[PDB]
């Protein structure tokens, strides 16, 4: 198999090309022999709504079945169900088989074992599995298993909404379509559906709320319908997007604030995580409500990692992925955070616009991209952490460097899912913005002359 598609977070590649049926198969195996030797044979499968989804799974599960598992298949469902499958059932063990906000084409895996999160060297510890037939081999089961029913009646059971809200929810033509809609409407609200179908080929905008363009829809038809609030979900339900009654969008790292906020005050001294792409502004707003602010790396399965070494209650990345173990299980999921979203509003007679822009705020910058080589962004970040000189500030070095100075912060990093350096900026003056920009300008410089500066 090839070598590229088994990443740092997850497996993922694109079918028909590094990705096919027999691929699935054998990381089946693979995975199977993984929770066999964890003490795991029970093991949950679940999908998203891709085109490719009916065959790759059909593979995924033989392959677990061949080594000796019982499996209990979900069927289609947002990646956050199969989680949740793997915290409920017999078994520890899950896979969900998604391309998350990629397109159409793009699949891939997610994978729990034995309660674990896999990443990094674990990950490649199943390509290096299949390459030495290190793999186990029995006569496994498959049970078909009726999740969704559970999961939505477990969120709604610990939801109390205080009062009816107006809200646009877009799907993106992605799996969420199966129950957030439903769910939203049960815990209260109208809801006025947008792009609700699933419907793998993603005829109207690819279903990544991370980027303002595939919003504008939803900021439209929350002004259109004058609603409470919108939200939007990836393709597996496991990123949230907010938007205000006013199309405001409430990037993932102030949505942290609202949800901080509300967890610590039920917990006090609660360990809270955030990657290195959010807001210096979490840093103090949970220290002043008495929590423990966590900075982290940027990528889901290390944040679930993370959480685990240090008994987080809540944690946030800034591309969506929200975290709550508090009155929950400790797994991303969108759908979860968009009901205690919902919650949390429907307790403040404010609109959702004046709720959020409450909190103290920076000039922030979209985030930049630079495209270097597979092969090379490492290195760049190695030269960095060796090399680079930053004046006076906070420098952290466990995901590319991130400098935090009295005014702003400046990270650069480089991408698990793509051959691209990561850089964000936010600053309280654009003065500032300006000063940070010309330092991390130099700074790349000074590595490579010829790197692009697009910023
Ligand atoms: O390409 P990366 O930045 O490495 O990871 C992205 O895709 C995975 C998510 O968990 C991250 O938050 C998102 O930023
Ligand atoms: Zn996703």
């Amino acid at each position: 198999l090839p070598a590229s598609i088994f990443r740092a977070y997850d497996i993922r590649g694109v079918v028909g090309d590094t990705l096919t049926a027999e691929t699935a198969y054998w990381i089946g195996r693979a995975i199977g022999s993984e929770s066999l030797a964890r003490g795991e044979p029970c093991v949950a499968v679940g999908r998203d709504g891709r085109l490719s989804g009916p065959e790759l799974v059909k593979q995924l599960i033989q392959g677990l079945v061949d080594c000796g598992c019982q499996v209990s298949d979900v069927g289609m469902v947002p990646t956050p169900v199969l989680y949740y499958a793997a915290n409920v059932l017999e078994g520890k063990s899950g896979v969900m088989l998604t391309g998350s906000h990629n397109p159409p084409d793009y699949n891939g895996f997610k994978i729990v074992v034995a309660g674990e999160t896999l990443a990094n060297e674990q990950i490649q510890a199943l390509r290096e599995r299949i390459e030495k037939n290190d793999l186990a081999s029995g006569v496994g089961s498959v049970e078909q298993v009726d999740i969704l029913p559970r999961y939505f009646k477990q969120i709604r059971d610990d939801i109390a909404m205080a009062k009816p809200m107006k809200v646009v929810v877009d799907c993106g033509n992605g799996v969420a379509g199966v129950i957030a809609p439903q769910l939203i409407e049960a815990l209260g609200c109208s809801v006025i559906p947008l792009y609700c179908e699933v419907d793998g080929n993603f005829p109207n905008h690819h279903p990544d709320p991370g980027k303002p363009e595939n919003l504008k829809d939803l900021i439209a038809k929350v002004k259109a319908e004058n609603a409470d609030l919108g939200l939007a979900f990836d393709g597996d339900g496991d990123r949230v997007g907010v938007v205000t009654n006013t199309g405001t969008i409430i990037y993932p790292d102030r949505l942290l604030m609202l949800f901080a906020k509300d967890v610590v005050s039920r917990n006090p001294g609660a360990d809270i995580i955030f990657d290195v792409k959010c807001t210096r502004r979490l840093i103090a707003l949970i220290s002043g409500y008495g929590g423990r602010p966590v900075m982290w790396k940027t990528g889901h399965s290390l944040i679930k990692k993370k959480m685990k070494e240090t008994g987080a209650l809540l944690a946030g990345e800034m591309s969506g992925h929200v975290f709550f173990k508090e009155r929950w299980f400790g797994f991303d999921d969108g759908i979860y955070s968009a009901a205690r979203l919902l919650e949390i509003l429907s307790q403040d007679q404010r609109d959702s616009e004046h709720v959020f822009s409450a909190f103290p705020s920076d000039i922030s910058t979209p985030e930049i991209n630079i495209t270097v080589t597979e092969d090379s962004k490492f290195a760049i970040i190695e030269a960095l952490q060796r090399d680079a000189q930053w004046g006076e500030g906070n420098i952290t070095t466990l995901d590319g460097v991130r400098v935090d100075y009295p005014k702003g912060w400046g990270l650069v990093r480089a991408s698990n899912t793509t051959p691209v350096l990561v850089l964000r900026f936010e600053a309280d003056t654009e003065e500032e913005l300006e000063r940070i920009k010309t330092v991390f300008r130099n700074q790349l410089k000074a590595v490579d002359s010829s790197l692009p500066v697009p910023f």
